[PDB]
């Protein structure tokens, strides 16, 4: 095979990142192999240094002339910051005088939490190196792609990333999957702007099998890293739950936190001035042992410790307790009265060994093709997918026929619920987080104060400006139930000040601050990598800032808003829309998921304010103001106490994590 | 170096039906210069013997050796003879061995009609060679493939046949659609089953440029071909819209035919005589000519003759026509007083030339690669796509980036209309048609007598025994208005027979009357090609029959329901079930916009009695009792009368040709 491949990309100059390892070095292998000159470029020196020297071998026994000068590097480079992959088009451009094909492989891993312990800055780094990095190059290298004729981009996203119509969550990779869902919503919204010239593809490989999914050296596999943090969550939200559980029933929380710092099951499971949560607890911890590990004797490491302090402080949960109150943010790991020895294990191995079998056969039993494909076999596809030259906004799948089995769809709304489900409503307290879209918050603001009987909407916008325009739109004896609080440092900050002022919210409606631009690839006035940025920041970013404090919010419900395009508006902005619903439905679907695994069981769900096909945007006045009652209906069906999950199987399903069209 | 991708298909064997032009004899000889060896089968010796010997040649220039026995070919092999596709799979084996590849190329245009003008003969001789011969051979090739431990079987479907998730209407067109989808819907379906030895995909080009769109000889291009059939369609449906409006007003059907018959724009448009709706008619026919052409002075072809009387007769209009009612179907082009002139074409060649490129133009613009892409790109796209090895259960769509915007996702159900609307069913007539699904089609009759007050069901069934069974499940005071008719010779006769007893029906409600068989591609009792024929009958044709009729009904609603799975059943009918759904999908999109463009507006929407999710199948009693109301909640939802288009174009788009999973 690898001999024999020379014509198919003979003299085509390949941009690739990530190319020192994994899928990337086999496609810089086998471009090489089959023909093409590449740049190769990775954070990494000495791995990309080994892969060239090896591919240049290769190319030297299948007789190439000249092979040295076909297949260069560029090392150090950090596909989160700009500068550095400004250097790999630059090195690029120097060494081969064009660009062909950009291969945008480089991916990480990212938080690795859910998202209510996931931090901005992991969730921003996931997104800049696996999303706005591939959108930086994007910008630069596609007027070069344009000037010469022709070109191909191609986005390795992931199976996990879901599919065209279907979103999928992605439990504890929520970073990730909104990044992987990110590369392909790009292809979907964007390869129209790209052609004529522009070939835009993404693939979705799901898990592949080589030295990162086995583990290599001392490290473990893929399958036995997932299992043992599915066994770390599993552990913090148990402590979690049993904790919220004694304080709903009127423990205090410092009396709680004095009972779990002992940290000492035995002594937990008997003491009869333990809450009856903590001792059950205690219980059923002091069961999960080996006979080495130490999650039997110990409920808590500093690490689980420190996550669970955070999310009793950010549910607000601190606000009346006098140390806790108060206490540094720096100590939340250094509060338990003893901890594990360093000499064992805190988690037992062999639960570790079946959370990866578990997860191993899970991938397994759902491939079509019965084995997970190869790095090489992934990097084969993605060769020969590179030489198509009729495809375009597309994402093809090279994961072994893996088939995810889910029904969370993108719906068009038409329907409602009962006036007794609305009627929960009344004397409670509900958050409205807008800026911009002032006929949209006027409406639901007036639909939740008029129609649902809600005591108090507060109104958290940007600027006073941003709450003036919306209570103009309300009638004076519906004004007296709005409230303003307006952001003075962050989304979360004025979360905690709305909860500290107004108390627990029933219903959080979160809207974007500001509207889409505008453009896209135009010569006369581009959208800039800072700008695709922000765009990431206002429409991504934002609902995830929002979300990581309502999801431990006890009964309230989420709802989040994807943008809407101005009436008669025709510039890239509805293409942009589209990319944002895409993506935002991986967080939605994601969170859903995670949200149910938490004491809280905050449902989550999407509502979109465009429409997938332009010509079916509202055109006139009368359709205008029929999707903005729409939308407040929408927002009362997902947002309004939702009925019995023990009623129906197939109706609990469809309010978590559903993302509907007005 | 330049040529050399010998390392992609070395030693493979393929079978390509229709191997000899278009994008099977590129196939072919791509395959064989990528080191593959080719079974080319077509209907023509003289046409795959010049393809072969410039296969032969090429080969033997780029340096092959023993090419002769490399490349062969089997004549008289036609996809409406499936005798003769066994004989292509054994001449596959006799020549080489073994096969690695079926490439399912061969297919026709089919009957390029309207559905209410379509032949049932015209319906399965498209079904047969486009879909029916593509699972003949996949039932004798998968178990050889499978003994060898790998193959790959690609279906050229169409874009026309949709995408995964989203119907598309092909106007005139709906047989060639189904049968595209079709190929689609099993590669979507039956992959599990192929896996894990045998890849199955398929590739969705739109229009390709080569000989056959562009014509040859005289021979109008595909484009010209479609303009002149849409100016002959426009023609008939505005002289079939003008008799429909003048019988509404109560000009007798006997006065229309006999102004018709005089077949004379000029007289026709100035006469007292004639009805305000043929006065009309003739102004606008007689201001469409250009000095050559005569169909500005008839009204009428005999062809168009024909195909209107068969229009009035199927609505039932005859039924009181003492002439029209007797007059033999045979003589129903011979009724004109006077026929346009031999010598002379009716329609003007200038018209002809303006549809063909609005539709050339139409595609043209909806390409993000801006140019059609070419039979050997095409071909070229399937032969790097046919080495890659991780993909299977997937369309490549090597289309040129053909995007056509539409909103026809399937929408899993959760709404409701107003009792009001409900209660426009008051006094009215439904038609049930079934036999099976006895729960259902009880529920559903239940509700349309007890909650909708409709005068009189209908219930249309294959035997009596199947009857007594609905009407054993309901109250005796709603089966006083429940009506049997048990199918004598077939759906269309037994409707036509309802229509004369009982009179026009408000809801026509289609279900298929025999289970899904619960097989496939099991070694021990697979699904014969016969019976796969008889599940497209049954669950397809059965639909297409119903409708043709139910089309020419005024003031009626169309609801199609794909098929239903017998709780705790684990076999392939769940497989087939999705199958039809999808397959379905294509008719009720193309139905739903072919019926805007008829008088009588016919909207057809279809609801799915299986999830996409198996394991969200109902599970127990309390679940099937669920389904069983909600599918009845459904019917009334697309089955009572729908609210004017003018009063929301949002609303009246939802409320044809959905798709609605219960």
């Amino acid at each position: 095979f690898s001999e024999n491949i020379t014509g198919l990309h003979l003299g085509k100059v390949a941009l690739i990142t990530g190319g020192s390892a994994g899928i990337g070095g086999q496609v810089a292998r086998l471009l090489a192999l089959a023909g093409g000159k590449v740049m190769m470029v990775a954070r990494r020196e000495s791995e990309l240094a080994v892969a060239r020297a090896r591919i240049v071998s290769e190319l030297e026994d299948i007789g190439f002339a000249g092979v040295e000068r076909r297949v260069q590097t560029l090392a150090n480079v950090d596909v989160s910051n700009f500068e550095s992959l400004k250097g790999a088009v630059d090195a690029t451009l120097k060494a081969f005088g064009r660009i062909d094909y950009l291969i945008n492989n480089a991916g990480v891993a990212g938080a690795e939490d859910m998202v209510v312990d996931m931090g901005v800055d992991a969730w921003d780094y996931t997104l800049d190196a696996n999303l706005v990095s591939n959108y930086f190059l994007m910008h630069h290298v596609a007027p070069l792609m344009k000037a010469q004729g022709s070109g191909y981009i191609l986005n390795v996203s992931s199976y996990f990333g879901g599919e065209k119509y279907l979103a999928v969550a992605y439990p504890n990779r929520a970073d990730y999957a909104v990044s992987k869902a990110g590369q392909r919503a790009m292809v979907e919204s964007m390869a129209r702007y790209l052609g004529p010239e522009v070939q835009f593809n993404a693939i979705a490989p799901g898990p592949v099998d080589g030295d990162r999914l086995s583990g290599t050296g001392g490290k473990p596999g893929l399958f036995e890293r997932r299992g043992k943090l599915i066994l770390e969550n599993k552990r913090l939200n148990a402590v979690h739950a049993a904790a919220i559980k004694a304080i709903r029933r009127g423990v205090r929380v410092e009396a709680v936190l004095a009972r779990l710092a002992r940290n000492d099951t035995v002594k937990m499971s008997h003491d009869t001035n333990n809450p009856r949560e903590l001792r059950e607890l205690a219980l059923a911890c002091a069961r999960e042992g080996d006979g080495t590990c130490t999650w039997d004797q110990y409920l808590l490491t500093p690490q689980i410790a420190a996550a669970l302090v955070s999310r009793l402080r950010q549910a607000g949960l601190f606000l009346d307790a006098p140390e806790w109150s108060e206490r540094p943010v720096t100590e939340d790991g250094d509060w338990l009265l003893r901890v594990p020895p360093e000499d064992a294990p805190f988690l037992p191995a062999d639960k570790i060994a079946a959370e990866a079998k578990k997860v191993g056969g899970g991938v397994l039993s759902k491939l079509y093709l019965g084995k997970m494909p190869t790095e090489h076999d992934v990097a084969q596809a993605t060769v020969f997918f590179l030489a198509d030259r009729a495809v375009s906004g597309e994402t093809f799948m090279p994961s072994g026929g893996l088939s995810v089995e889910r029904s969370t769809t993108e719906r068009e709304l038409f329907g409602s619920p009962k006036q007794e489900r609305l009627d929960q409503m009344r004397g409670k307290t509900v958050w409205i987080i807008g800026e911009h879209l002032v006929d949209y918050l006027a409406e639901t603001a007036r639909a939740f104060i008029e129609d649902c009987h809600a005591a108090n909407v507060v109104l958290i916008t940007r600027t006073a400006e941003g709450f003036d325009a919306v209570e103009a739109q309300l009638d004076e004896d519906v004004a007296q139930s709005l409230t303003s609080l307006v952001v003075s440092s962050d989304i979360e900050a004025a979360m905690d000040e709305a909860l500290s002022q107004w108390g627990r919210p029933t219903t959080i409606l979160s809207t974007p601050f500001t509207a889409l631009p505008g453009k896209l690839f135009e010569a006369q006035d581009p959208l800039t990598p800072d700008e695709f940025r922000e765009v990431v920041a206002d429409n991504l970013t934002h609902h995830f800032r929002v979300s990581r404090r309502a999801s431990l919010y006890d009964d309230c419900q989420l709802v989040l808003t994807s943008p809407d395009v101005a009436m008669g508006d025709k510039s890239p902005a509805f293409a942009l829309a589209n990319f944002i619903k895409t993506t935002l439905h991986a967080f939605t679907a994601t969170l859903a998921v995670e949200n149910e695994r938490l004491v809280h069981d905050v449902p989550v769900n999407q509502i979109n304010l465009t429409r997938r096909v332009q010509s079916e945007e509202p055109r006139d006045l009368d359709e205008h103001l029929e999707e903005v009652r729409r939308f407040a209906r929408a927002v009362l069906l997902v947002g309004a106490p939702l009925p019995d999950a023990e009623d129906s199987r197939y109706r609990a399903r469809i309010y978590r994590g559903m993302s509907m069209t007005v």
